[PDB]
């Protein structure tokens, strides 16, 4: 279930410790010889895979910004990649926690970026999550159900299920990412079901 202790474990640890995320801005990629799904990178040397054929031909040889959860494989990302740009101005995404059934206070987290990937809203929440409600937790295993929706004004909605252990390995956890899937920063807000 979603009370096996390792997994709540890597989980946790994978969105919880820094230095697990990759986040570079205005970086080029290498000129090296890789696959139709995939870039490396010089941040540590990065495999930064995505889901479809055409995704990376978007990003070559062109400056990105990489925000993205990394395993050793030396690294490899699961998208997390988005054309750099110029107007970093802070944007705050409104979070809406509801912690058992109970409504809690206005949240938010900031992104700087006009576009922001799934990715990078996902891993902002899940550590703001870990830090005020410790969702993950294994010694009282108070949460078990959860979830994280980004419902954005298209009419569409995005959910990351907060206890998918994939197969139990890292990159079994980030593969959910790969479609390196972006959305507008001020078009859209989160909802948080923990429970």
């Amino acid at each position: 279930n979603s009370y096996n202790t390792t997994n709540r474990h890597n989980l946790e640890s994978l969105y919880k410790h820094d230095s697990n995320l990759i986040e570079a801005d205005s970086i080029k990629n290498s000129p090296d010889i890789v696959t139709s799904h995939m870039l490396k990178y010089s941040v540590k040397n990065l495999s930064v895979f995505f889901e479809k054929d055409w995704i990376s031909q978007e990003f070559k040889d062109k400056e990105v910004d990489i925000y993205a959860l990394s395993a050793q494989e030396r690294y490899e990302a699961f998208g997390g990649i988005t054309l750099t740009n110029s107007e970093k101005k802070e944007i705050k995404v409104p979070v809406n926690v509801w912690d058992k059934s109970k409504q809690q206070p206005p949240m938010f987290i900031t992104v700087n970026k006009p576009k922001v990937t799934a990715q990078e809203v996902d891993i902002k929440v899940r550590k703001l999550l870990i830090k005020k409600y410790d969702i993950y937790n294994n010694r009282e295993q108070k949460y078990s159900k959860g979830t994280v929706t980004l419902d954005l004004n298209s009419g569409k909605d995005i959910v990351f299920d907060l206890y998918y252990f994939g197969n139990g390995d890292f990159n079994s956890m980030l593969k959910i990412y790969s479609n390196n899937e972006r959305i507008d920063s001020t078009q859209f807000h989160v909802d948080v079901s923990i429970s």
